[PDB]
């Protein structure tokens, strides 16, 4: 059963409003050692958000602006990337890496479960005892079709046909293993 | 509120990560489709996209045989989805900031369209009705801004700070 | 057919213009009317560059940040001058141009003229790369290795390489 | 002078090409030989793109990796088709198009006739920007304006916002 | 006095060999909890660098790549960005902005005293209590000559000379608050 | 081993963050100089560059005035530096990996030089010294790999790992 996001993410998730100070996000990022806040929906339909360390240290910090009068809204990303619950932890990763983030909300419909980081993952996933090769499955089911043309056109008992299926073979011991 | 699900397009095709690049761009000649959804394997698989842009600048600028080529090798997976009740505003806002051009939409497991920058350029109402962002977080800010001027000046001066607040409220309306 | 496809083959050929100092507006009620995705920026004069603005400018610096499109002007979210594609550039160039400069679309010019516009999408529903994929550079590997095929045959004896210039040719 | 300053007054006259073939060894080489920082990729026929290899090609993708140039050919970091200069582009759009598409030099390109090489050197020293500075898209701002005053003018009587068209026009 | 890199650090720095494997990269970080090692010079003369959880992440874990297999120098950063232990903490937040990293060694000469992240600025640096407007004495400076070339062209007692010196003093007043 | 120092411009003009970008121009055309270093205003101020691509992407692209426009508001502060010792792959690589062209050569706090893609174009030895990066670590981790092959296999096979080492050494030589 591969590991998912929801069994590595932190599962204490603490929120705040887009209009709360940024000053108040870093209090309360001080106080519980938060590198991210989900911002609260202000209605059923209305997305989640985020604001992130990288968001205070990069547009109020390096810009000496006062955070004691910026507000969250000024410096959130909302809509954010969200992570579904059940979604393995090398696709996090890979999410991750495609979007450029280091941390998202879990979601699961319109409902929060927790927050998952690049700090998750390093810490919590399986990826060293059980690294997953992305999209194995697409390549095997296309290598099988390359050996079923290849041996149709060359012959079921050519040289050509058996190495087409050892393709196959590897990729498979592989998967399993 | 306009939502992603009444102007996204809602003829979609699929196609597995596993089909040749050129079986893709075949479908999508034939519908006139910039994007295909990539279907999950499973239950717990997430959906991806595949589109106009990764085939040109993936397989076409390399000169790649797009035969030999498969879409797993392009395609983004997972990919940014959209919920069919998001407002347009913050469709093309995601789109921004996530620099693509076009997503699934999904409602719990289930492809219920495709959302695009031509769909939102097309079919929004951005034109006749601009949305000012956060527009409502700005309002609860000023707001907060008038207690503290009432606790530290007192109930008029106070009254300087209670009008900014309705000059937004009208904004929204 | 054999030789290498041309954008002016497969360009969008219509090709309506609109001015710098126009509203967001007025451009989007064109590509709304035209179906268009692309607009031309009309050069003012002779020596002015052109330009383009797109549906991922309008989307991304308009609808995204909620500003009025009847306010705004074009000028304020083109690119001026834009990346410009010759009539006979290979469609596979202009794959490549596109990617390395980020773009999805870019006028036709001709010297001076206008004769259309030419995307991601025209590339994607026209472009000959599947039945006759070819790639980008095999011209220049070949005559680097006919050359050092002669370097070869000239230390090595003229007796023994020489295949790969005569297969890279096939292909 | 009073007229706007193109690039082909300030470009770089001096233009030797190499082939897409040549081991980078050979185009640094030529680059050490003549003080070049970039290189113009000559065509290999009439329909073929100009191309380009720069100090920043060499250096990010050869020395930062420890290639050998010696066996490295140009065609593996060069960029072809590379964004190409009209010779009577304005200087500031020059400087908008190298901005917007992240180059810092490209080829002078009259037709299919290569004519100079303008760098964001020749720019920075050849450039009037500071004796005559003028913001990009000013005429644009004035047709919007003037048009703006014929429906104001038009709705709230001829007798009353114009100079704004007289005083963007000194400017 | 201006908060500086050194006060705000992680002190305790953990340094790898660069051959050393992503796997025992990732059990050293799990182990004390880090988000950066930093990459042990060969001599003297040779850089610093770092590899971070998002090195890992992106580089490793989202290509399903094998961390036991793949080594140090073939994901880290070398040379690495480094920070100047007095680096005020307004500027150590501009480098981080402006080259999109959230980490850096803190070196003084070619000696390693500890590590700097966003982290260490979200909680312990005082620019909410104390924004810095960044380059404010450079403005300060550009806003004095200004005022005195307005001056001595339109008359030291216009109100344009006096309009240019408000210019200065509010700079001023900011700087010395 | 080539280092910065070596091929730097030993010639380095400073200028303040304070003085106008038409004054950073002229200085620049007077030694045709594509750099300007800005000087630390006291003992703990980083070094900051003013570069020639920075004017013409932020000022003359906009049509800005150079003459009110200042240094402070395009430069890079605090900028990347580079170490006298240095070695010039490691130059190239830390200008690859942080995209800038140029860089200060500071010792302590002290300016000696700058250094450019351009000097390392023209003066480095990497076309006869091809430098591959980290080989020293690839040797390293070959001996590693060796060492647990003898220890699982047994003294000889052990003897296939033991030679991977010895065409490494012999390429750094
Ligand atoms: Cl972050
Ligand atoms: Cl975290
Ligand atoms: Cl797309
Ligand atoms: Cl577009
Ligand atoms: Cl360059
Ligand atoms: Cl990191
Ligand atoms: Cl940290
Ligand atoms: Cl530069």
């Amino acid at each position: 059963m591969v590991l998912q996001a929801q069994e590595i993410m932190t599962q204490n998730v603490v929120t705040i409003r887009g209009s709360a100070t940024v000053a108040d996000a870093v209090k309360l990022m001080k106080e519980k050692k938060l590198r991210g806040l989900i911002v609260e929906p202000r209605h059923e339909q209305d997305p989640y958000g985020i604001v992130t360390e990288t968001d205070i240290v990069y547009k109020v910090a390096a810009f000496g602006h006062d955070p004691k009068t910026m507000r969250v809204y000024e410096i959130m990303a909302k809509p954010c990337v969200v992570v579904n619950p059940e979604l393995g932890v090398e696709y996090v990763a890979r999410l991750f890496a495609q979007t450029r983030i280091r941390r998202a909300p879990v979601i699961q419909g319109k409902t929060l479960l927790g927050i998952i980081s690049v700090s998750d993952i390093l810490f919590k996933s399986d990826f060293v005892e059980k690294p997953k090769r992305l999209f194995i499955e697409d390549e095997i089911e296309a290598a099988r079709e390359d050996a079923r043309a290849i041996c149709a056109a060359k012959g079921e008992t050519s040289p050509d046909c058996a190495a087409a299926w050892d393709v196959v073979e590897e990729l498979q011991a592989e998967a399993s293993h």
